[PDB]
């Protein structure tokens, strides 16, 4: 792809791939989860960030600080089918002390209709501690030229889905996938479990028949801790109502959170 | 992608994504089990056959006729970095009435040189009995016009890698990875679990002190079994040996039906 006009924006097509559709010959949430990992990680390489998705500078890396993220929303109106092109626009925000935002938009590049949008909180932490920094004055600087000034929302609406507070589930859980593990495949480049595949795991507790009736519309995912190589996983399912869920991951031995969310579901 | 100028083999160019590859900053050999699978796909849909994986034909489509996966072998010299650009080729081979098989060839596309090739063999079975059968006459004049006539071997070699029978792993198995499930990301668009989980699945037994040492070089899969959405598998290794080899074996975790047996050969970096 490539960075705009202005070059405050990152624009990449993307063709859907055969081992990349679901039982619906369409792109699953997961492909769509990773293709804006893809072009997030192209877009900070086409301004001289660091690549291994921490979006480091010199600074941040001399101060072992990373970004990490806190928050992932996502709402798709069509899903692409296999060997249709979809074009993905991305930039980022600052969000002041607190962090930094990166929005998408996702296209039909031949009609040129907005297929579906997401938004993604991301905090600063130190890589060893795994602690918290509110973004200091030095980094903030070296990433805001790259930045719309004026805010430039995927998700504009005046309090909407992406800032509502996800509360946790109460056991008995209604649904539930215990003992998931990841393989290497789960795995990214610094030997981290890929963000995507919490995703995964999320929608490992939905039932058959609501995945086999409804096509998932909104998906809105906390990430509180990570869930390490060697660990084991339970995904947890309720139904609070279109379909609503509240999920939550947790870890097999001591039910530790690794992550909270929700889903909404539309009929086919 | 698109086929060649005598339209009997596909050729398609691929971009190394950033989650495509591992801790060496390169792909990973699923990563390329899932580009041969998909330039396959193209390369059926090129020229009129079906593309759920099967490559069937109105008359396979009738008779409940599928192709499926009986062996896959794969030996890489260099995997691509990310943002790296190979190009794969592509072709079918008719095997008698044994089956059919399908070719690869890897290369750099700013060198030029090979860096990878593939082999695999596909046996005729019934969807629904999963009864293999020997090709009709009928079946194979319908895939014939699509294949070079004269024999084109990715792995010409007089006694190669890729001919050779695989013996079954004995108990204990010197390591292991058990309780291994599949998820709906493992799934394909008919809900099978996808060939290239499998290649995972087997790798997962693998010691860690070897994939930080060695890279995979070579790897030959049997495809005994299916493994159906519900079941559990384990897997099993042992050392058959400056090169690491191993023997493997998939089973179910319940009465140890086999599913899958390999090798792998690794070399030091
Ligand atoms: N409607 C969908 C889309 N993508 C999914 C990805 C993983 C699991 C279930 C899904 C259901
Ligand atoms: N805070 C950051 C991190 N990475 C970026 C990559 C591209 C453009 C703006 C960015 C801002
Ligand atoms: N050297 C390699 C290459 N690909 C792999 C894929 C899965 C697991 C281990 C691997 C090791
Ligand atoms: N038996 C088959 C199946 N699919 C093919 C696709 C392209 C060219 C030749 C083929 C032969």
């Amino acid at each position: 792809g490539s960075l705009t006009e202005d070059g405050l924006s990152y624009k990449e097509k993307f063709v859907v791939r055969s081992y990349e559709v679901g039982s619906n010959k369409t792109a699953t949430v997961e492909t769509i989860a990773n293709l804006l990992q893809e072009v997030g990680c192209n877009h900070a390489q086409s301004v001289g960030f660091s690549t291994d998705g921490f979006a480091t500078t010199t600074t941040m890396r001399k101060l072992h600080l990373i970004w990490v993220t806190a928050r992932m929303h996502i709402e798709i109106y069509k899903y692409p089918a296999w060997g249709d092109v979809v074009e993905i626009e991305t930039w980022c925000q600052s969000e002041g002390r607190i962090g930094t935002r990166r929005d998408w938009i996702l296209k039909d590049s031949v009609t040129g209709e907005v297929t579906g949008r997401a938004t993604s909180k991301w905090v600063m932490m130190n890589q060893d501690t795994r602690r918290l920094q509110k973004v200091s004055d030095d980094v903030r600087d070296e990433y805001l030229v790259f930045c719309p000034q004026e805010p430039r929302l995927a998700f504009p609406e005046e309090n909407n889905r992406s800032l509502k507070k996800i509360p946790k589930l109460e056991d008995p859980a209604q649904y539930s996938m215990i003992g998931l593990k990841p393989r290497r495949a789960d795995l990214d480049m610094n030997q981290h479990v890929n963000n995507v595949t919490y995703i995964g795991w999320v929608l490992e507790s939905i039932p058959q028949e609501i995945v086999d009736t409804h096509e998932l519309q909104v998906i809105t995912l906390d990430y509180r801790r990570e869930c390490q190589q060697d660990d084991v996983v339970d995904s947890l399912t309720t139904t609070t109502s279109d379909s609503q869920f509240l999920h939550l991951l947790r870890l097999s031995g001591d039910g530790q959170e690794i992550n909270r969310g929700t889903t909404l579901w539309r009929k086919k």
